[PDB]
């Protein structure tokens, strides 16, 4: 069904001559109706996939910043995802930078974006979530896919953890995990919150809050029926010392996984994103971030679990992130280039390769570029 002929001319023709965020914001009311494909295919067990308790029905997600207000969530997982990240949302609502912010390279795959945290705020996204965790009890379908909540300050917020934990307080609850965005390059400065100090402050503030939901307030209306795990979504413009004392703090404050990685600002060869600002997404980014997972895999001692972004397209794609050290892949600029073919097209690729590669399960091939 998402493979039908019809919406790859549609996509072609909204890649030509549509504005990236209005085709983006079009296709999102489109799912809030319910009229985008569905997927009928029954993953594969052998490529099913886990962080701790989060039991991935298959190793492909949506990155964050595709549902920013969790308006979308059944359709988008209905593609044939196993989750979604929402957010990153932020305790009070922002329209975010100056439109046009969103631009597209279709012969680089490449995208650039300076969205600046777009958002309903942290209210308005949990009263999305609440409702879309209600017919999560109702439709059996969707009663083992995840949902994750990234998290973020508002532009003005002079102390980050006051604004994770308002988000925590709210949305918690009803996250699997939570996502802390410390990498989005078009928040002055939210960067530098990846300083090993201030990031040990951060895990260990947001860890606290969501250990005192229990003793401040059943409780958990997600999908673990557990409390979230806690994740970090890091930047991949760092140097070696930073990755390093990142790497340290992420093994002392117990991180349940690490989101390797965020757009980059390190891009300059993309001709038509010359007059632009913000950070690249796309083909551009996986030499990049694969080579962050293999470095940060080898800083925390292969003990922490490594979430997959971006540069995925293919099977191959998605197993070279695989074999680097990643146990999940989450997907953006694929939905963008390939469009709603994306899921049901890469887990066909990376089973395929799976059984090519002699491997009998995906749970084989992490880390195994590492000996
Ligand atoms: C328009 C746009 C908005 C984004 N918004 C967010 C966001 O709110 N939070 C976040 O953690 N990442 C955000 N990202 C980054 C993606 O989640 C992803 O990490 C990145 O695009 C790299 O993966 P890709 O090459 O597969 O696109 C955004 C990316 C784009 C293109
Ligand atoms: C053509 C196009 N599509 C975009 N978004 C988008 C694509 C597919 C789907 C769907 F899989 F159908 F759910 C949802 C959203 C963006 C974005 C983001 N920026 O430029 C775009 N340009
Ligand atoms: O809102 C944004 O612009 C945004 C957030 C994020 O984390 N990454 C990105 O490239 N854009």
């Amino acid at each position: 069904n998402p493979e039908f002929f019809l919406y790859d001319i549609f996509l072609k023709f909204c890649l030509k001559y549509i504005d990236g965020e209005i085709c983006h914001d079009l296709f999102l009311l489109l799912g809030k109706y319910n009229i985008l494909p569905y997927d009928t295919s029954n993953d594969s067990i052998y490529a099913c996939t886990n962080i701790k308790h989060l039991d991935f029905i298959n190793p492909f997600g949506v990155a964050a910043g595709f549902d920013k207000n969790g308006v979308c969530i059944d359709s988008i997982l209905k593609l044939g995802f196993s989750f979604i990240e929402i957010g990153t949302i932020t305790p009070r609502g922002q329209t975010g930078n100056a439109k046009p912010r969103i631009f597209r390279d279709v012969e680089s795959r490449s995208i650039i974006n300076s969205c600046g945290f777009n958002n309903m705020g942290c209210d308005k996204v949990t009263e999305n979530l609440i409702l879309f965790r209600k017919r999560q009890e109702e439709d059996k379908l969707l009663s083992k896919h995840i949902v994750g909540v990234s998290i973020g300050k508002n532009k003005d917020t002079v102390n980050i953890v006051d604004d994770l934990k308002y988000c925590i307080n709210k949305i918690g609850r009803y996250a699997d995990y939570i996502a802390i965005n410390v990498s989005s390059p078009n928040t002055p400065g939210l960067r530098d919150n990846q300083e090993a100090g201030k990031l040990k402050n951060i895990i260990l503030s947001v860890k606290e809050e969501i250990d005192n939901l229990e003793k401040n307030n059943f409780l958990w209306f997600n999908t673990t029926k557990k409390k979230p795990l806690v994740f970090v979504k890091l930047a991949p413009d760092l140097n070696q010392e930073q990755k390093k004392e990142i790497a340290d703090v992420l093994l002392e404050t117990n991180i349940d996984g690490m989101i390797i990685s965020n757009t980059t600002t390190q891009i300059n060869d993309i001709k038509s994103f010359e007059n632009k600002k913000g950070g690249v997404s796309g083909a551009k980014l996986k030499d990049i971030s694969t080579k962050f997972i293999c470095e940060m895999y080898n800083y925390t001692n292969k003990q922490i679990p490594i979430i997959a972004s971006g540069g995925i397209f293919s099977g191959l794609d998605a197993l070279e992130k695989i074999e680097a050290g990643a146990s999940v892949c989450q997907l953006y600029s694929c939905l963008v280039f390939n469009g709603m073919k994306s899921a049901v097209q890469i887990k066909r690729e990376l089973n395929h390769l799976l059984y090519q590669r002699g491997y009998y399960n995906l749970k084989e091939a992490i880390g195994r570029k590492h000996s």
